[PDB]
């Protein structure tokens, strides 16, 4: 039960997290428009991590 | 010249690069819903990246 597809709930686990910080660290800078961006962007990378964890 | 700005110039660029890696390992593993869903990501991380590129 391969490790390919260990690794890939691994990073699609981190991206979900590094998106939050990210976002985090955003609002912390008042970069608006950008954190808005990083918004959707985190809710896409959980949206994927947990198709992720399904077929999984 | 914040450290606080090209921290997040930086994780943006990251995120912007595991979403391609991971897009990337989604093909080869045919797991192609998720696939389709990390390419929006990865879209959407290229998009944010260069929105912290401009601003910052």
């Amino acid at each position: 039960g391969t490790k390919q597809e260990k690794t890939a709930l691994n990073m699609a686990r981190h991206i979900r997290s590094q998106t939050l910080t990210l976002l985090e660290k955003l609002n912390e800078l008042d970069a608006d428009e950008q954190a808005d961006i990083c918004e959707s962007l985190h809710d896409h990378a959980d949206e994927l991590y947990r198709s992720c964890l399904a077929r999984f």
